[PDB]
């Protein structure tokens, strides 16, 4: 069957240029906290990571499932996603980078380095 | 400007927002079992706020529009405010589309049949 073969084909050129910019990202300093918003619209919780690269590169992942039916007219969507974004500090070692994923919306708090520790024993 | 900082900030805003504002959402596009089905990408948005049209028969418009809390300092905008996607539809779907669907965790998920009938006392 070369029309299978055809369609990934077609499919991962389609899904190509969205796994490539997607996803779109804000990134601001407040209350001495580098917060990142990114729309990452329909994924796993636990299928989506994170972390800093030495102190500066924040690497941004996420993977999902896709499967549809047949006669495929659409297929943009990605499912690979990696968003590598440079950090405008130095984060605080022993980082407490918090996240909350709601409405398909990411956000990630990231502490700038001294400000706030939290929790002892 | 006349405080070049103020139009650098913004002059890099709507056209990198308007980047996105473009390739955004991502969207499938599929047929199974009549319904001719659009799934988006079309995280944080008030569902209040979503509206698809279908533009004499032919075109599927997807419409949404939110605010963003940009407060300072900003150092990346790339997340659209308005969202509106145009799609080409395989067939001509009747002016009494019955499209229905969903919006969960960023998902919007639309139906479209083939075909379908209407009410009684309208007209």
């Amino acid at each position: 069957y070369l029309g299978k073969e055809l369609q990934k084909r077609s499919e991962e050129l389609s899904r190509g240029f969205y796994e490539l910019v997607y996803p779109p990202v804000d990134m601001y300093e407040e209350g001495g906290y580098l917060v990142v918003v990114a729309d990452l619209a329909g994924f796993n919780k636990e299928k989506i990571k994170a972390r800093v690269s030495g102190q500066n590169e924040l690497i941004i992942e996420a993977e999902r499932e896709i499967t549809e039916p047949g006669v495929k007219y659409l297929t943009q969507r990605p499912k690979y996603v990696r968003k590598v974004i440079r950090l405008p500090y130095n984060v605080a070692k022993d980082a407490e980078i918090s996240g909350k994923y709601e409405n398909g919306v990411l956000t990630i708090r990231i502490p700038i380095a001294g400000t706030s520790v939290f929790k002892f024993e």
